Parts: C-alpha cells; structure tokens; sequence
C-alpha cells in the first residue's frame, strides 16, 4: 500500500515545505526592501536585490498554488491548425471539440472525466449540464459573433467509461492558436502557463518556429522548466514524397531534440527520445470513430500515437509524484541558492557613529540568520528529493 | 512609348529625391544643433532629433531603391505555406526546391534569359551550371559540406517559356520566416527592399503576427509595402464544404484588416484585387501536364491563380511607374509634412537672444523649402500617376 498513498504523502510533504519557503521569502523580501529604502544606509542592499526577492515571492505563491491544486493540468499548445483540438478528439475517440480549417478554437476548453454515462458542458457560473452538442456556439469562431468578450472557459465532461485517461483528476485544455493576437496570447498565458504538462502539437508539414518555442522559455522564466511532449502532427503528409520521408523525419527529430536538450535544457537526449512523436490525429480519430486503400504508414503513425498515450498515462499516474513536483522542487533549490547570495551580499556590504555602526551590525545579524533559515529549507528540500524522487 | 514614360519618370523622381535628401540632412543638422545647444533647452526635443535622423537614413535607402535597374519581387511566408511551389507554378515546372519540412535554405533569384535553356550561377562565377544542380545548393535535406554565409543562387529561366520574366523582373524565393534569428536577418537583407511582395499564406491556418511583423518592418524602414496575399493550400477547403464560404470570409476579413486597417497601405476596394485563394500544387500539376478524377473547385482555384498572374503582370509592366515609385512618393509627402510640423514646433517654442530669432528665421526658411518640395512631388504625382 500503495501508489496513491505515496503521492498523497509526497503532496503533504512538499506543500508543507513550500509554505515554510513562501513565508521565508516574504520575510526576506521585507528585510531587503527595508534595508534598500532606508535613507541612512550607504547602498547596503541594491534595487536589483529587491526586485529579485519580490519576483521570488510572486513565483513561489503561484508555484504553491500549482502544488496544492487537486488536479493535473495538461495544456495543448501550438500554432493555428497544427492539430490541437483534433489530437484531443482522437484521444477521446470522437469529434467532441471544434476543429477545422481557419481559426476555430476561440475559447479555452477544460476536458475532464465524469462518472455519468453521458457527456456534457458547463459555462462560467452555471450548474446547468448543457448538451455537449452546444460547443460550437461557445468555442467555434465561425459560429461566435465577433463582439464576444474577454474570457472564457467552457468545461467539457466526458464519461470515464469511454476514455481510460480521464480517470482521475486529469484536466486536458484545448486553447486557441498562438501568435494570432496579443490579447489571445495573454489569455493563453493566464490559462496554460501553469500547466503541469504541455503537449506541443507541431505541424510536421512545416518546421518549428521561434514564437512556438518562446512560450516554453516564458514558462521557465515565470515558473519552472516545462514538462513537454512534442507531437509532430500531420505526418500522413509524408506518404506523398516517400523518397525524403526518413530525411524529413531526421530533420524534425534533430530540431526537436535541440529544442528540448540544448535550448531549454529540460531533458537529456535519451529522455527526449520518448517525448517526440510523429502522428496523424486525423487518421487516429477516423479509425477510432469507426469500430462501428489506406494511406501508407498509417499503422506506424497509429502505433506511435498509442505509444504517446501509454507514456503520457505513465507520467500523469505512475510517475505523478515526479511529474507534479520535481521541476518545482529543483527551481525551489535554485531560488534558495540565489537568496543565500543576496543575504551574503548584504552581510559583506554591512562590513563597509556608534548608533550608525550598531544599526549596521543589526543588518549583519539579520542577514546571517535569514541565510541559515535558507540552508535549513535547502536541507528539507534535499530530504524530500531523497525520500520521494530518483 | 511605355519605356520612355518610365525612364522620364525615373529621372524626375530620382532628381526630386536628391533634393529631398539634402533638405532633410540640412534640417537634421539644424534640429540637432538646436536640441544640443545648452543655452536654449527646451526648444527642439530629442524625439524631433531622432525622427529627423531616421528620415535622413530612410531617404538614403529609398534613394538607392529608386535608382535600381530591376523590379524585385520577394516571396515571403511561413515554412511550407507554399513559396517555392507558387514560383514553380508560375514557371510551368518544378524548378525550385519544394517539399515538407524546412527546404529552401538559401536565396534564389529567378530572371529571364534570351537563351532557350535554363541555368544557374553562384557567387561569383561565370559558369552557367545546370539548373538540375539546384538541390545541392538550395535544398536543406541535400546540402553539401559548408555552405551557409546566407547566400544567393541566381536561376535563369528562358523568356520563351514564361511571359512574366521578359522585363528586368527578378523573383526571389526565400527561406521560411521565424525559423532562426540569422535566417531572419538575411531575409531582411535580401527581401526588405523589394518593390513587390507576394505573401504566401497557409489557408489551412490563419495569419500569425510574426508574418505581419515583417511588413510593418518594411514600413518602418522604407515605405508601405505593395503586397499580394495568396491564401495557398485552398484545396484543403474541399474536405469541409459546409463551412468553405465561412472560412473564406474569415480569411478575406483578416487579410483586408491587415492591408487596410493595420498597414493602412490600401483601401478595401483595392485590397479586393490583392487577396486570392489558390492551390499552387494543383496549378503546377495541371501545367506540368503538357508536359481522371480532379478535386472541385479546382477550376475556380485555377482561374484565381490566373487572375493573380494577370494583375501581377499588369503592375510591374503597364503600371511599373506606379509600382516602382508611388508608395515612395507618398512616404516622401508624409515625411515632408512631419518635417514642416517639427519646424513649426521649433518656431513657436522660440517664442543675446538675437540667437533665438535666428532659429526662428532658419525654421521658417526650412519650412518653405519643404513646401517647395511638396509642390514638386505634387507635380510629379500629377504628370506621372493619374488621376
Ligand atoms: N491530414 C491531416 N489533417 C489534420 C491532422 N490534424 C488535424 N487536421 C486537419 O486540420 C484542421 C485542424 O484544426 P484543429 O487543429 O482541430 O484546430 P486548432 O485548435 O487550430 O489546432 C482540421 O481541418 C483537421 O481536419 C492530421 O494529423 N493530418
Ligand atoms: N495541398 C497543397 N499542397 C501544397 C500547395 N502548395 C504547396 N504544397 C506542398 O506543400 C509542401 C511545401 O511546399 P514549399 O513550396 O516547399 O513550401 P516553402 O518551403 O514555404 O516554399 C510541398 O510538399 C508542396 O507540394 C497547395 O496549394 N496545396
Ligand atoms: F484554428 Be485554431 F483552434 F488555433
Ligand atoms: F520550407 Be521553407 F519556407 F525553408
Ligand atoms: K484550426
Ligand atoms: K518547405
Ligand atoms: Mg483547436
Ligand atoms: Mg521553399
């Protein structure tokens, strides 16, 4: 006994550590602020120190929330028409989300499991379990009037009996295309930035753009190094021009590897192997939506979608301790290290009237005692990593 | 004749721009002197100085663009929207590297030649190499051992085969935008100063801001860009016909908003004849069959590619005076108007202090030189750009 209990122990442990962390950094932020702003002190603490510590307080509050959340959030991200909606529709075995040519998905869509045997949707502040067939009115931009305003979230519920993956506490998120408008991008941040796992749906007819990559650098800048699956979707395109298939596949694989391993430095090359796939959502959906001449390599592309689903499931369940917590604990260690440096910098600055020197040594004592609280927390995080991680 | 009308126009406008450039260099020096003078803060502002310096630069580069022997048409777009394939369709053969993934990994001039065989030339080589060598130089799944520099291969296609090339026309196939920073900086160096742009958009998707940002950059550095938008891959709309008209409407509205509201380069009626829905792949396939079941509406998409080619040809031949010069003359009028405002602002701000009235007199005399140039530009526009 048991996978579930191992997770709940881990959650209580790390959440409790992060409580201590957040109060520590808030206190240190107030100390540094006070020292910087005091007109009596010859530049003891710097503005940069203050901004960094304030940034860390914010960072840690948001990460705190992410840790304590009841659910594992998976955000789907990509350019317009790479295949985000269609990938989810394939995982669900039915065309249940708005999909098509042009800009379509014009709202954010939660997808969760339900114990009931029928699907439904719910809208901002409504108990009403509306028909899943109403989606287009709310989420499909060829239906929606161009006036409709700044939000939104529509929560789709799909029966757990159909679709294994939705059990339990998993939440999939279909979003709009990146880089369509500034406002849409700011909403894509608000909704998707704090996701536990990202599925980058790339267009395998094309290659990876920098605006697509920039998002994941932003995730790291604001929170922690992102857990990323790359689906090179539309791979059925390579059935035309088989004389280059392997060369094109090699190009994508090399570029995606470079993105995860060299640019983000989130994963090593061997790990990245099991995060990059070549698939056709369209084919998988078409085949699945049928069990009451085929295009070449269909079966290979199907088997890789299945591998993606297997590995995706292995992470949000078996390795949910790792998936939910690891990257945030690493970032916690990093932030603490920098906080220690700031406290040291303030201490040494303090070394260079009787009331004025007495005030200055009080800053020294404060900075040292904060420093050792930081080392205590570093040890508690190191213990957590030992007892709960590889 | 048409040719003589053009050469007259070129000599006229180039001569005007010489006068323009000297005027703005002088005004830039005046504004700089007034701003930097410690006796007289705050008569001219830093923003005034930066604007005037920017205008000097702008005008030098536009001067060069005006005085060039050839009409350059740059093809621009995302990776795999269909740039290479559009050109391959215009030439009736698969002559340029095309395929899934990142392919076009150098810049490719395409010009007419009087000879009956096609060929290529590389920097800096007399050798007319076989057009069948292209892939080794330009196709990123092929390319031989190094290479790079961000370079140019000049393709020459027989004029006998493709009507459009017979002028001093130069088509430019480029790499995909937003792939790498260095590729983007080369795309600027090569394509930014193009006389005409063909934006090959992916009609399965919608227009991204990185795609639009390029053309804002053209405007920031030079003049509002002459832009054709080809919504390529439109054969995709065969698969989902119940929304075809709605998707078409979406693209048309977005493209219209881009040209008319965002760039403010053209009115809605003009923009109608700059936006098209086509399948390069289909057109190439049909044409290369010179050398049973076809998709609907193949024929519609073909007729629109043909309309694009007709209107494209009507512009860099019949209306070549317009195409080459108009947008630069408009920008010239705009800059002069703002220069006038700067000189007025300095004059009013000016309201031992003999020095102060000397700035007033200088600002007024510069202002009236600006009005003289405005009239010379207005005369040019009357005589060479009706109605
Ligand atoms: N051939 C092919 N078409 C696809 C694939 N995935 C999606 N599509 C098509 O491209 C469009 C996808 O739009 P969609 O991705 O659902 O909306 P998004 O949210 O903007 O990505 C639809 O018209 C799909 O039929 C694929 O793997 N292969
Ligand atoms: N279905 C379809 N495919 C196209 C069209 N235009 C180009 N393609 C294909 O899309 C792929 C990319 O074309 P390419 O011209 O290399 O794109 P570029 O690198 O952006 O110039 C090739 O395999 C082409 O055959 C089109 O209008 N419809
Ligand atoms: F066409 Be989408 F859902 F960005
Ligand atoms: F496929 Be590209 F525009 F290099
Ligand atoms: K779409
Ligand atoms: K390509
Ligand atoms: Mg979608
Ligand atoms: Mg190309």
């Amino acid at each position: 006994v048991s996978p579930l209990k191992h997770f709940v122990l881990a959650k209580k442990a790390i959440t409790a550590i992060f409580d201590q962390l957040l109060e520590f950094v808030t206190e240190g932020s107030h100390f540094v602020e006070a020292t910087y702003k005091n007109p009596e002190l010859d530049r003891i603490a710097t503005e940069d120190d203050l901004v960094e510590m304030q940034g860390y307080k914010d960072k840690l509050s948001i990460i705190g929330e992410v840790l304590s959340r009841r659910h594992m959030k998976v955000a789907f991200f990509g350019r317009t028409s790479s295949g985000k909606s269609s990938v989810i529709n394939a995982m669900l075995w039915d065309k249940v989300l708005p999909s098509g040519i042009g800009h379509i998905t014009n709202c954010f869509l939660s997808v969760e499991g339900t114990d009931g045997d029928k699907a439904y949707l719910m809208t901002e502040g409504s108990d009403e379990k509306k028909s899943v067939k109403v989606n287009n009115q709310l989420a499909h931009a060829l239906h929606m009037d161009k006036d409709l305003k700044a939000g939104c979230l529509v929560r789709v519920f799909w029966p757990k009996a159909k679709c294994a993956l939705l059990r339990d506490d998993l939440v999939l998120v279909d979003s709009p295309g990146t880089d369509v408008t500034t406002e849409l991008d700011s909403w894509i941040d608000k909704f998707c930035l704090d996701a536990d796992v990202f599925v980058l749906v790339a267009n395998s007819e094309s290659t990876l753009m920098n605006t697509e990559k920039h998002f994941f650098h932003k995730v790291n800048e604001r929170l922690s190094k992102p857990n990323i699956f790359i689906l090179n979707n539309r791979w059925d395109a390579s059935a035309s021009e088989p004389e280059y298939m392997e060369d094109v596949r090699r190009q994508h694989m090399e570029r995606c590897l470079h993105f995860l391993v060299e640019e983000l430095k989130v994963v090593n090359a061997l790990e990245a192997q099991n995060r990059i796939f070549f698939v056709s959502a369209k084919e998988v959906l078409s085949a699945r939506k049928q069990k009451a001449a085929l295009a070449e390599g269909f079966h290979a592309r199907l088997q890789e979608f299945q591998n993606f689903e297997q590995i995706f499931e292995e992470c949000i369940s078996q390795s949910a301790v790792k998936t939910k917590f690891e990257q945030h604990t690493i970032r916690a260690k990093q932030i603490l290290a920098t906080v220690k440096n700031i406290m040291d910098s303030v201490n040494l600055a303090a070394e260079d009237l009787p009331k004025e020197i007495d005030q200055l040594e009080k800053i020294q004592n404060n900075s040292k005692l904060l420093r050792n609280k930081a080392v205590q927390l570093e040890n508690e995080l190191e213990n957590f990593t030992k007892q709960f991680l590889p």
